[PDB]
C-alpha cells in the first residue's frame, strides 16, 4: 500500500442552487524512503459542478498546482467545492495518478464524489418569530373545551421537505404532551417546494385538574424537518442494514423514539433516491442535513388573562 486516505469518497448531501460546500480528505504517503508525484483530477458526468481548490501538507504550503510532491509519512490535505448549478443528483470522481518511476508502475486511485443540487428550506406562518424559535399563543382556553389554532410551514426551497412534529409538556425532562389536552395535525407530512401547508393545534385542557385549571400554561412542539430525498436515501439505507439509528444518535436524544420511516402525509412515488448512490454514512447524513424548528405554545385561559383586570401593583422608590 503506497497511497492512504482518511476517506474512501465525499458525499455533500443537499447543497442550494448557486450556492458552494467545501470537503476534505487526507492523502498519506506510506512509504518511510520514496516520495511520489501525483496529479490530482476531477472527471465524471458531473465534473463541472466538483472544483478543485488549492492543497496543502505535513511538509509544504497551499498550492494551486494539480502536480503534487507528497514526502515520506506527508499528509497532503485536497479541498473539493460542490458548486450545483441545476436541481439534480451529481456523480464525479477525484482521479489521483501516482506517477511511474519506471521501477513502480503508474497506479490511479479514484474517490468516487456525490451530491444533489437544491434543498428545502422550512419557516412558519401565523406564529411570532422570536431570535431562535418561533411562538404562537392561543387565547381565550376554557377547561374542558376544544381550542384550535392554525400555523403554516412554508418550504421556499426548490426540493419537497419531510416534517415531523413532536410536542413536550417539559422539554428538558422529555416528557411528550398527551395529545387529548394538545396535539398536532398533520404530525408527519411531506411539504412539495414552494408551497404552504397549514398546521392545527387541537388544545383540550383538563377541567380534572385540583389548583392551577386555568393558569397560563407552556408547551414546547419540536418540528424536525429535511429533504424527502434525504429521508429516501435513509429508508433505503435501513433497509439494507436493519439497525443503525442507537449507534449515530446520543442515548437520550428525542430523535432516539421518532420514526422517520413510515408513511408521511402527501409523500410521492416518485424521487431522484436512485441518482444517489448509497454510502456507509447516509444515516449520518440524515440526521446530519436535518433541521429542527421550536415552535413555544403559550395556552392563556379567558378568567385569568381577558376576565382579570391588568392593574399596577403596591410601588415604592
Amino acid at each position: 500500500p503506497s497511497i492512504l486516505s482518511n476517506k474512501q469518497f465525499l458525499a455533500w448531501g443537499g447543497v442550494p442552487l448557486g450556492r458552494t460546500q467545501l470537503q476534505k480528505l487526507a492523502l498519506r504517503n506510506n512509504s518511510a524512503s520514496t516520495t511520489q508525484h501525483l496529479r490530482l483530477l476531477i472527471r465524471g458526468q458531473d465534473q463541472d459542478c466538483f472544483q478543485l481548490q488549492n492543497t496543502f501538507g505535513s511538509e509544504q504550503r497551499l498550492t494551486s498546482n494539480c502536480e503534487i510532491r507528497i514526502h515520506p509519512k506527508e499528509d497532503i490535505f485536497i479541498s473539493v467545492l460542490f458548486a450545483p448549478t441545476r436541481l439534480s443528483c451529481m456523480l464525479a470522481r477525484l482521479e489521483i495518478k501516482q506517477l511511474g518511476n519506471r521501477s513502480q508502475p503508474g497506479i490511479k486511485f479514484t474517490i468516487p464524489l456525490s451530491g444533489y443540487g437544491g434543498t428545502s428550506n422550512l419557516i412558519l406562518e401565523g406564529v411570532k418569530k422570536l431570535s431562535d424559535s418561533y411562538m404562537v399563543t392561543v387565547n381565550g382556553l376554557v377547561p374542558g373545551k376544544e381550542s384550535k389554532i392554525v400555523f403554516s410551514v412554508r418550504n421556499t426551497g426548490s426540493r419537497a421537505a419531510f416534517v415531523k412534529a413532536v410536542g413536550f409538556k417539559d422539554s428538558q425532562k422529555k416528557v411528550l404532551l398527551d395529545p387529548k389536552v394538545l396535539r398536532i395535525f398533520p404530525d408527519k407530512f411531506v411539504l412539495k417546494e414552494r408551497t404552504q401547508e397549514n398546521v392545527t393545534l387541537i388544545y383540550n385542557p383538563s377541567d380534572r385538574g385540583i389548583n392551577n385549571k386555568t393558569a397560563t400554561e407552556l408547551s414546547t412542539v419540536y418540528l424536525f424537518g429535511g429533504d424527502e430525498i434525504s429521508r429516501q436515501q435513509y429508508r433505503r439505507a435501513l433497509l439494507h442494514k436493519p439497525e443503525m439509528i442507537k449507534q449515530i444518535l446520543p442515548e437520550h436524544s428525542v430523535l432516539q423514539n421518532i420514526n422517520f420511516v413510515e408513511a408521511f402525509q402527501d409523500e410521492l412515488l416518485v424521487t431522484e433516491v436512485y441518482d444517489l448512490p448509497q454510502r456507509p454514512n447516509d444515516v449520518q447524513l440524515f440526521y446530519g442535513s436535518m433541521c429542527k424548528i421550536i415552535l413555544s405554545v403559550i395556552g392563556e385561559f379567558r378568567d385569568c388573562i381577558s376576565s382579570r383586570e391588568f392593574l399596577q401593583p403596591s410601588s415604592k422608590a
